[PDB]
């Protein structure tokens, strides 16, 4: 035993680095002969060296004596109260800023992220607590995946761990101490960790057997193919016989196009007259809304230089009264600009009324008088301007400042009297034709004004803030009082006469109309040219044009979810109108609640448009009008989707989640990590009730909306599948709350002047009453007591105790190797012996949230990494099972493409195409149903499926978290209803009767199946059920039905037999479809009322197909392109925009909109003072050759259009090179002639090698600004390394941030110093070369670079490498006339990168051409199209 101990002490005696504290640990280490003490001092040595590399790597002072944070601040003299006992690894105190460091090692990813978020939550607790002791805390977590360090070699450490593990093999150690929980925890903690985990005990406590018994209750799952057919035929015959006087006929009808219009016009008859002329509509429209009234009317430099200079100088450092001095300078500039702001809009966009200005000026002059005469004011002005001029000497000067020296020359001889004497002398309805752009231009100006008004800094009569926007030789002013991001009251006014219009909106919703002026008009023109018929010319096109323009402008002027949902129900309605058989309950889901009298006007416009489009004599064509109406809906897709209200949307999504639960009757209250008797009993009872589902054999069978699957149909399905025939200060604020509640009760003379008081008492009550109802945890899954600890981070414990007891009193009136070994060596809590309910660590803890979608708030389920891995295991197991099948279509592009081909082929033969959407696919499904359909299968090649069964059972008992905002709002509502509108909905009564007991926080039920958590299981089940139902229908009527399913929206294709049947017998077809509805409803596959069947359109995955061509679907992609401008480096922003435009042009959207959207994006970049370099965004005025072309191709195209003749010589030399780039002249000579070090001498030698030399004295004269020539642009080394490392707010706020960062410290230099863009512009200013732009791109300028400014980059080298990449990528026609293998190859070429970053024919060249430049789309593209005939003939 002691031989290998002497070998490992010899090993430490050889391979240890010389450290004194490690010689102290070596001194206590080598004197130990006990193996547990050798393991403790050895792992303490290793984790101690981890703390050495952590504290020395992060610069923190090492905590060796296990000093707490209160000990750290206690030794520094910072008095803290009794806080949480946390022992950090390293600490560093710098003034009032403390830095804490904690490090750990984990082998498994779940314990790594788990201890990561546990230590993250503890350091956020210390962050808020020491923030309440006024200390800015900087937490640092150094989590390491390996046991390596900077002290012991790798194989020596592996020999150490294999030596200690070679000491763990003896039995007397584990028999003596360190029992099998800590022994398996230690031995598995030192492992290198998986399907079918088997290191468990599987203590099923008589519960799994009961569920298996309830699953095999009456299901045969063993029948042959002779009883199934007879059973199905008998049941269908009984159903048909019942369909005469019994069942509700499946609620299927037959379209009467005129009746649908007469029902849509009379729909929603709250207050709408069904007689509206176009002229009266326009008259009401141009005077409808105050914003709408602001446009459609009959309206009719030294100051801005000073304003900008003052802003930029005030921003950084100058002082800290300052605003007073700046406003005084503004008044002097205005009074000297006598011969257009009047209220003197000062810095930060604020104005003063010229009255208190004189008063505080008198006060300042009197204070300066007592400092013992107008010259002292001028002297202060020179002091301030001198500080300004030196701060601008730093890097600015007279950079386009246009002679700010006026206040230096004129007022030297000068006066309050002059100022006041200069200040003292200083309908809404119209007819603007709907043919010009003035309306849209005014809308764009107002939208830009709002978006820029969002940028208020908010530091520290009419003292509100103002923004400016100009017009056709006039200058308006927007006024707003409250800053921030919330909806406010805005006022548009002028200075001439009144014109003070007012409204109340939200600024961050008006983004999609900032610079869109020629885009929308072209969309409208295309939509109308789509309707160039031979019948609607009789005075109808102008009405349609006015209607579409009014619709667009009303949508863009008023963003509201109501109009969005209205036009979505409109696309559903038109899909139903064009079809053959629609659902009877359709119009119930098309009517909505509309308010504010604007949505009613929108509905009147839509009704008139539908009447003008779908009147008599339409039988000429139908495709164009259908496409037009679809485009009007996806024109409602223009509205920004940014959750206009958070709390109401969360309440609504939670209500949609919970209503079907209480309708069933299995809502549970918070359990605690265990399994009591009553909940298991009611679980089994409701699982049995889930299977009752009385069929049509009874007298009340077709309930048609109740969840639950019938036992007989499930048994039939399982039997047909197993047979080879289916698929083959606290006290004072609390007393303030109490006295204000007393006021609310009795003292009502002062009605409401306590808004801020209302907020603070609301927050106090919500934090206080929820402090006594902590809804106990004991799981520590990173989110159980956050907000209650934020509110509690500044409060004492006994304080909370006395507050909660006094508030309930006043509320009753109106009515050991455990801890020292955890942090060093072994991991966190690991899965242990689990019951049939949970993993013995939790109970599959999930949490709910809402998702932003243009249609409706989708539900989202989020969980821990452990649960995520369990669900991923179930997911890919069922994914393998489904890939063994073929009918499914979720993610495999091959089968989806096959579905598209089959759909096209079927529609081309004028057959019937059934569409199907399933309502409430989330809640109506159930994991128990999955367990029951799985347990009754065969699946020949077994054992190991019991693990899958218990995993699926873990989902049977799962928990969801109610957000704290919801329960706080419910408590406020209950208090308001108890102290002081009687519309108690089911959820409110549920919350109230729960509050009578204990408040609920966690919910557990049966039929939840959180969306996305079990996606592939749902796909598998839906595939099986759809195939079985189609087989049943083909057996009943002798037909053939194909199906394609995506787990929510499915399509079905009927053969010629069913089409002939529909053409011959409508009654049998209606009976067959009602029987399909009955079958799909017996199993939990409820059909949504939006499902329509017909032979004109096919609805699948938001892609519509008709006979002939396919729907171009323009406006959806147009409005998508107008959106999504985030806060990134504008190169990546242009990448994203070009990708979206490439998808759009892969579609049917006419090219002319590509160029317009790109011009809009370039204008948005121009407005942000960001140099329009050529490599930023693609060329414009594009040819129709967006096919077979990459982004590099379009960059090459714009450079060739930008260079008249040199590109021709470059193309000639490159063709001669590519002819020599073949065998015999391999790239080794070229890669050795790379020469990316000094200059373009490589190309000089290449062109002089085989002919024409380049035209010098003009080639180097062309160069562009690469601002990221040394480092990327920061905002608060090639790209290959970024790809290797990646291998392992609102939308308007993004644009606001983009404009903010591009003005502040953004770019840095080769000296590790930050600077501005205007810094570079003031650095060049000329010096042999001026911008020399061409069509809006400020590019192409240099004379002879050869040491002060290296930000430039020649055009010829970039064009050369990009042309080489484009040529080797695709084709050789581009020179005409108008994953891991790459890593291995980069390791082969780059010698020093082998020890720095390790973790065929032309690949060497393409990877070589990426180390120098970073934006030429190489790595991104390495790892169908519909074009018009005329645009193709326009191609070159
Ligand atoms: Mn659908």
């Amino acid at each position: 035993m002691e031989e290998d101990i002497a070998c490992v002490k010899d090993l430490v005696s050889k391979y240890l680095a010389n450290n004194e504290r490690l010689s102290r640990q070596k001194l206590a280490f080598l004197v130990q002969t006990e193996p547990r003490m050798l393991l403790m001092e050895g792992l303490k040595l290793l984790s101690l060296c981890i703390e050495v590399d952590s504290c020395n790597a992060n610069g923190c002072e090492h905590n060796s004596e296990d000093k707490s944070v209160e000990r750290i601040l206690h030794d520094h003299g910072v008095l803290t109260p009794s806080l949480c006992f946390v022992v950090p690894d390293g600490y560093k105190l710098t003034g009032n800023v403390l830095i804490l460091l904690e490090c750990f090692v984990r082998s498994s990813p779940a314990n790594f992220e788990q201890k990561y978020v546990e230590d993250f939550k503890k350091l956020e607790q210390l962050k808020e607590d020491l923030k309440s002791v006024d200390i800015n805390l900087i937490p640092l977590i150094d989590g390491r995946t390996s046991f390596y360090n900077e002290q012991i070699p790798d194989w020596v450490n592996d020999k150490l761990r294999d030596t200690l593990f070679s000491l763990l093999k003896y039995a007397q150690e584990s028999n003596s101490l360190f029992e099998e929980s800590e022994y398996s925890r230690l031995c598995e903690s030192l492992s290198m960790t998986v399907e079918s985990l088997n290191a468990l005990l599987d203590n099923r406590s008589n519960h799994y057997e009961e569920v298996i018994a309830s699953c095999h209750q009456g299901i045969n799952n063993k029948l042959t193919a002779h009883e199934v057919k007879l059973q199905i035929e008998e049941e269908y015959q009984v159903f048909r016989n019942r369909l005469r006087k019994g069942e509700i006929e499946g609620q299927f009808l037959k379209v009467e196009k005129n009746q649908l219009l007469n029902e849509f016009n009379n729909l929603y008859a709250d207050k709408v007259a069904e007689k509206d002329s176009v002229e009266h509509l326009t008259h009401q429209f141009k005077r409808a809304s105050p914003i709408l009234r602001f446009l459609y009317a009959n309206i009719s430099c030294q100051m801005q230089c000073w304003r900008s200079f003052l802003n930029k100088v005030k921003s950084m450092r100058i002082l800290n009264k300052l605003l007073l001095i700046f406003d005084a300078l503004i008044l002097l500039a205005s009074k000297h600009d006598q011969v257009d702001r009047l209220v003197s809009l000062e810095s930060t966009k604020k104005d003063l009324k010229k009255w208190v200005e004189r008063r505080q000026q008198v006060e300042r002059s009197r204070t300066m008088q007592s400092f013992q005469k107008n010259q002292i004011l001028n002297s202060i002005f020179q002091k301030t301007i001198s500080k300004a001029t030196t701060a601008l000497r730093d890097v600015g000067i007279s950079v386009d400042h246009y002679k700010i020296d006026m206040e230096v020359i004129c007022p030297d001889g000068y006066i309050m009297d002059f100022d006041v004497s200069g200040v003292t002398p200083t309908y809404i309805m119209g007819d603007v034709d709907l043919l010009k752009t003035t309306d849209l231009e005014r809308l764009s100006s107002l939208s830009l004004a709002l978006v820029n008004s969002m940028k208020t800094s908010s530091t520290v009569c009419k003292e509100a803030y103002c923004q400016e926007f100009s017009l056709g030789e006039t200058e308006f002013q927007l006024i707003y009082q409250k800053t921030g991001e919330c909806s406010k009251c805005y006022a548009i006014n002028d200075n001439r006469v009144g014109e003070v219009c007012s409204f109340y909106a939200d600024p961050k919703r008006y983004f999609p109309a900032i610079f869109s002026a020629e885009v929308l008009q072209t969309t409208v023109s295309t939509m109308i040219s789509w309707i160039e018929d031979c019948n609607e010319l009789e005075e109808q096109l102008d009405k349609i044009r006015s209607l579409t323009k009014m619709i667009l402008i009303l949508i863009l002027a008023h963003p509201s979810k109501r109009s969005q949902k209205l036009l979505q129900n409109l696309r559903y309605f038109i899909m139903a109108y064009v079809s053959d058989y629609y659902h009877k309950d359709l119009i119930d889901k098309v009517r909505e609640e509309l308010i504010t009298d604007v949505e009613f006007l929108l509905y009147r416009l839509l009704r008139t448009l539908m009447g003008l489009v779908l009147s008599e004599d339409v039988k000429s064509m139908m495709t164009n009008r259908f496409k037009f109406i679809l485009n009007i809906s996806y024109m409602c897709h223009f509205i920004t989707k940014e959750t206009p209200d958070r709390l109401t949307d969360q309440i609504k999504c939670f209500e949609k989640f919970l209503e079907p639960k209480v309708k069933f009757g299995h809502v549970s209250i918070n359990p605690a990590d265990t399994a009591t008797e009553e909940e298991l009993d009611d679980m089994v009872y409701n699982a049995k009730k889930f299977l009752s589902k009385g069929g049509c054999t009874s007298a009340k069978g077709p309930s048609y909306k109740k969840p639950g699957v019938s036992k007989k149909y499930l048994s039939l399905l399982t039997s047909s599948f197993n047979n080879g025939s289916l698929f083959k200060f606290n006290k004072l604020t609390a007393l303030a709350v109490s006295q204000l509640t007393e006021v609310f009760s009795r003292k009502g003379k002062h009605l409401l002047n306590k808004q801020d008081y209302e907020y603070k008492v609301q927050q106090a009550m919500s934090n206080l009453v929820l402090g006594s109802k902590q809804h106990k945890g004991d799981a520590d899954e990173a989110d159980l007591d956050e907000i209650l600890l934020d509110g509690g981070a500044s409060t004492y414990f006994n304080q909370l105790k006395e507050t909660v007891e006094k508030i309930v009193d006043q509320y009753r009136e109106p009515v050991t190797t455990a801890m020292l070994k955890n942090l060093c060596f072994y991991s966190q809590e690991s899965p242990q012996s689990y019951n049939s309910v949970g993993p013995d660590t939790g109970r599959l803890k999930f949490s709910l949230s809402y998702k932003e979608q243009v249609g409706g708030n989708r539900e989202l389920y989020i969980g821990d990494l452990r649960t995520k891995m369990f669900t991923r295991l179930i997911e890919d197991y069922f994914e393998a099972l489904s890939s063994q099948l073929s009918g499914s279509c979720l993610n495999n592009e091959k089968e989806f493409e096959n579905a598209i081909l089959s759909m096209k082929l079927n529609v081309s033969m004028a057959h019937v195409s059934y569409s199907m959407d399933h309502s409430k696919w989330g809640p109506m499904m159930c994991p128990f149903l999955f367990l029951t359909v799985l347990q009754n299968l065969i699946f020949l090649s077994i054992k190991g499926r019991d693990y899958l069964s218990t995993l699926l059972m873990w989902h049977m008992h799962k928990m969801v978290e109610i957000p704290f905002n919801v329960v706080s709002a419910m408590m406020k509502s209950f208090i308001k209803a108890q102290l002081g509108t009687k519309q108690s909905i089911t959820e409110d009564f549920f919350y109230s009767n729960f509050q009578i007991g204990v408040v609920p926080s966690h919910i557990s039920s049966i039929l939840d199946m959180g969306q996305g958590i079990l996606h592939n299981t749902s796909d598998f089940y839906a595939l099986i059920t759809e195939r079985f139902i189609n087989y049943a229908i083909s057996c009943v009527c002798g037909g053939t039905i194909d199906a394609y399913t995506s787990s929510d929206d499915q399509i079905s294709l009927f053969d010629q037999t069913l089409t002939e049947l529909l053409h011959r017998d409508p009654e049998e077809f209606r009976a067959l479809m009602e029987f399909h509805y009955y079958m799909s409803d017996q199993l939990n596959k409820f059909v949504s009322p939006k499902s329509v069947i017909g032979r004109f359109v096919a609805e699948f995955k938001s892609r519509f197909f008709v006979w002939g061509d396919e729907v171009p679907l323009l406006t959806k992609f147009v409005a998508a392109a107008l959106h999504n401008i985030k806060c990134k480096e504008p190169h990546q922003l242009a990448e994203t925009i070009d990708t979206i435009v490439d998808q759009s042009v892969a579609n049917g959207v006419p090219v002319h909109l590509c160029n317009l959207i790109q011009i809009r994006t370039l204008s948005l970049l121009q407005y942000a003072r960001y140099p329009i370099d050529p490599f930023l965004l693609n060329c414009e005025t594009d040819v129709r050759d967006w096919v077979d072309g990459n982004r590099s191709y379009r960059i090459m195209r714009q450079i060739e259009g930008l260079i008249p003749d040199a590109c021709s010589k470059i193309r000639s030399m490159l063709r001669r090179l590519y002819n020599r780039l073949k065998t015999g002249q391999l790239h080794e000579e070229f890669t050795t002639n790379y020469l990316s070090s000094e200059h373009l001498s490589s190309l000089k030698n290449l062109c002089e090698l085989l002919g024409v030399e380049p035209p010098s004295e003009s080639d180097l004269e062309y160069s562009w600004l690469n601002l990221a020539a040394h480092h990327p642009l920061r905002m608060v080394i090639p790209t290959i390394v970024k790809t290797i490392q990646n291998k392992l707010s609102s939308i308007a706020s993004g644009f606001v941030g983009l404009c903010r960062t591009l003005g502040s410290k953004c770019v840095r230099g080769p000296n590790k110093e930050n600077l501005y863009i205007k810094s570079i512009q003031s650095l060049i200013t000329g010096t042999q070369g001026i911008e020399l732009l061409t069509n809006s791109i400020g590019v192409q300028y240099w004379r002879v670079p050869l040491s002060v400014v290296s930000y430039f980059r020649p055009l010829l080298w970039d064009y050369m490498c990009i042309s080489l990449s484009t040529a080797i990528e695709l084709g050789a026609w581009v020179l005409g006339d108008p994953g891991l293998n790459h890593i291995i190859h980069s390791l082969r070429r780059l010698y020093p990168s082998v020890f720095e970053k390790h973790i065929i024919k032309f690949l060497d060249l393409c990877v070589a051409l990426d180390v120098n430049c970073e934006a030429l789309s190489l790595v991104s593209h390495i790892v169908h199209y519909i074009v018009l005939s005329s645009e193709l003939r326009f191609s070159h």
